[PDB]
């Protein structure tokens, strides 16, 4: 259906590191002016250097999303060294808030919400905070902290007056990805989200990622996505996913968008996109 293919397309996002700047430039022309592209907060890279990448997705007509890495932070001064740098380069009104991947925190920010209900984004004018979710949850946290992080990060920025979305960790079946959607709305959560999706890569690269990320892959799923290492594609695209989703997502669902990790290549993602989207008449 053209119209539910148009409506789940519609501002999809992209994610990049800040190692893809020449990618990004590479791959601009096909990318829609406006588009959400955020920046990962991860080793290898320095203040300067991420917000370099903001930046120019800036001047290329995109709309930067800085993510924070609340347990890679050490105190306030650290994260303002970082906000102050943005905002002196940047429209600084969107980022994307997460706990982040170390087990043991650097400092202050113990996980998202301490850094959200510190207040420290509303004095930087952020409009618009993004917080995770798991459809499948995660391989450290419950499902009961999980939801209860959720509330109470919604809650901070309701009570800010700053808006929020939801991006979701990236999986490779929709069942879990719609089943999530109706238990998040159904606890009062409606606002925007934005499903994950792995971009084209080969079969090793996503087998990789998904490994390191925690994003599981039972056999049935396997066959579906064709995530085989006796492949004879050696590759995997979301479509199986997206071609799931779109019959069956519906008004209840509230708004649900697109966010691609370009784990194959910034270009090859978006030559994928711009092809599929062309296949499917939208
Ligand atoms: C779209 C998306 C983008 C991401 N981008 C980045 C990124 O740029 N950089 C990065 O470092 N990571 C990134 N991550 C990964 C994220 O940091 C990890 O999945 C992290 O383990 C959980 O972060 P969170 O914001 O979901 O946790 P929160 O919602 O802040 O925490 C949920 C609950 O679990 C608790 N908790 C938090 N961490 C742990 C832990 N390790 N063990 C036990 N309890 C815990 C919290 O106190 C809270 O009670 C991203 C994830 C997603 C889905
Ligand atoms: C930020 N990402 C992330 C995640 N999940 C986890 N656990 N950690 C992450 O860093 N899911 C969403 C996104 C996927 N993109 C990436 C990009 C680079 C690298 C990396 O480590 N090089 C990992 C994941």
């Amino acid at each position: 259906d053209k119209a539910a293919l148009s409506r789940l397309f519609t501002d999809y996002s992209l994610e990049i590191t800040p190692k893809d700047v020449e990618a990004l430039e590479n791959a601009a022309h096909m990318i829609p002016p406006g588009t959400l592209i955020s920046v990962t907060f991860l080793p290898g890279a320095e203040y300067e250097d991420r917000a370099r990448a903001a930046k120019r997705i800036q001047e290329l007509g995109f709309r930067p999303v800085p993510h924070l890495s609340a347990r890679r932070l050490i105190d306030e001064a650290d994260l303002r060294t970082y906000l102050d740098m943005l905002k002196g380069v940047i429209d600084l009104k969107h980022v994307f808030v997460i706990a982040g991947d170390p087990n043991e925190p650097l400092g202050i920010y113990e996980d998202a919400l301490a850094l959200i209900d510190s207040g420290i984004l509303k004095e930087y004018g952020i409009e618009h905070c993004g917080i995770s979710g798991y459809p499948e949850g995660h391989p450290d946290i419950t499902d009961e902290k999980l939801a209860k992080a959720m509330h109470d990060k919604v809650a901070s920025l309701k009570r800010q007056g700053i808006d929020y979305s939801i991006m979701t960790q990236f999986g490779f079946d929709a069942e879990p990805v719609l089943e999530w959607l109706k238990q998040i709305r159904s606890e009062g959560i409606d606002g925007p989200v934005r499903i994950g999706l792995a971009g084209p890569a080969s079969i090793k690269t996503l087998l990789r990622f998904a490994a390191r990320c925690g994003v599981g892959t039972s056999a049935k799923v396997v066959k579906k996505y064709g995530l085989s290492i006796t492949s004879l594609i050696g590759s995997a695209g979301p479509d199986p996913v997206i071609e799931d989703l779109t019959p069956v997502l519906g008004p209840e669902h509230g708004q649900v968008h697109l966010h691609f990790y370009p784990f194959g290549g910034l270009v090859k993602t978006n030559e994928w996109i711009v092809n599929f989207k062309g296949k499917q008449g939208i």
